[PDB]
């Protein structure tokens, strides 16, 4: 009814949309691993009469049920989806899309490491972001590869009509007392990865996590907090 959908209010299997600023929703399912529940968040984005994607819904059933929820609350085709790193939570979900009519997309890191670890892979490369710090536009977004953190692939996205920062999964949500999942995380660059998305995007007004709740610029530094004390 209006809050922030939370992991409790979302049976896995479901999705729910939540309207960030014009033409900007996130999109928030849950998914079973290990024997736990998560929340985990995507984005999109008005491009025109079409709509961006930016990250599945966490596997392919949760997928084809943001198809619908998008077709529902929002009735624009989804022509285009950029995954933000390799694992389930951004590239589950990559085969539904493409049997839609989506065309996916990642960086050639990103693909590489979905075929090498058995997860699905984005059709089409995103050349100019293999060195940190590299930015190239995508339709209404920016793409920016800020260095390893979460993952080594990681990317943010930025909305410049909105001021809106999608941190993915390199960003960490307020209430966050623990780096997340860490398997594949660089703990030692995370910092220094974090502070060049402050740099690069100083007039943020909102900041996404890949899991959890959005809030302002302070995600930025908090992750960075948790970061260096998980190593501590
Ligand atoms: C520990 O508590 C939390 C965890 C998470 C969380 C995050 C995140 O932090 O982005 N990602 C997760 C993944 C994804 C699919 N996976 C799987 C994996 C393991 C490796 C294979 N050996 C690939 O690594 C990864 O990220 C699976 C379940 C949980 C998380 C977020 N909030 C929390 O509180
Ligand atoms: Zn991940
Ligand atoms: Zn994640």
């Amino acid at each position: 009814s209006g809050e922030y959908p939370t992991v409790n209010e979302i049976p896995v299997g479901e999705v729910r949309l939540y309207q960030i600023a014009d033409g900007v929703w996130s999109h928030i399912a849950t998914q079973s691993f290990d024997g736990a529940v998560y929340p985990s968040n995507g984005l999109i984005v008005r491009d025109g009469d079409e709509l961006l994607l930016i990250d599945t819904a966490w596997g392919a059933k949760n997928t084809a049920a943001l198809l619908a929820e998008i077709e529902k609350q929002i009735g624009l085709p989804v022509t285009r989806a950029v995954s933000t790193h390799f694992h389930d939570d951004r590239v589950g979900g990559v085969d539904v899309l493409r049997a839609a009519g989506v065309a996916t997309y990642a960086s050639p890191s990103t693909r590489r490491l979905a075929e090498a670890e058995g997860n699905e892979i984005p059709t089409h490369s995103l050349e100019g972001l293999s060195s940190s710090g590299d930015a190239v536009r995508f339709g209404p977004v920016e793409l920016f590869y800020p260095g390893a953190a979460h993952s080594t692939d990681n990317l943010v996205v930025y909305v410049p009509s909105a001021n809106v920062l999608y941190g993915g999964c390199a960003v960490h949500e307020l209430s966050s007392t623990s780096a997340g999942n860490v398997a594949d995380a660089d703990l030692a660059e995370w910092p220094t990865s974090v502070e060049r998305i402050q740099k690069h995007y100083p007039e943020a007004e909102v900041v996404i996590p890949g899991h959890g709740l959005p809030g302002g610029l302070d995600l930025l530094q908090h992750t960075a907090n948790v970061v260096k004390a998980h190593k501590n």
